[PDB]
């Protein structure tokens, strides 16, 4: 499924994210929307045999089983094909997972780079959330 920009907002808030470990709503948003244009199908397959799944692209080797990811983990306790679901539910919870083990948002390379240090209101303008 893809999402509108507040369309994906609305589910993020409904799902407690705002202010989540002490990130606004819209870096989440911004999140989304840098590392997979809002697409919960999204795959980029990495040269390190791990494979980045879902609206937030978590990552195989330490997050989700797929069985194919070397030296793998799954902190998410979660196979892999879950984040691929039109229901963002497990991409949710296993981000909350993430987010909390001590990096915040720089977990992900395109908040760190793309969201970083902007503005990120802007991301839920005219939501009326
Ligand atoms: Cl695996
Ligand atoms: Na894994």
């Amino acid at each position: 499924k893809v999402f509108g920009r507040c369309e994906l907002a609305a589910a993020m808030k409904r799902h407690g994210l705002d202010n989540y470990r002490g990130y606004s709503l819209g870096n989440w948003v911004c999140a989304a929307k840098f590392e997979s244009n809002f697409n919960t199908q999204a795959t980029n397959r990495n040269t390190d045999g791990s494979t980045d799944y879902g609206i937030l692209q978590i990552n195989s080797r330490w997050w989700c089983n797929d069985g194919r990811t070397p030296g793998s983990r799954n902190l998410c306790n979660i196979p892999c094909s879950a984040l691929l679901s039109s229901d963002i539910t497990a991409s949710v919870n296993c981000a909350k997972k993430i987010v909390s083990d001590g990096n915040g948002m720089n977990a992900w390379v395109a908040w760190r780079n793309r969201c970083k240090g902007t503005d990120v209101q802007a991301w839920i303008r005219g939501c009326r959330l």
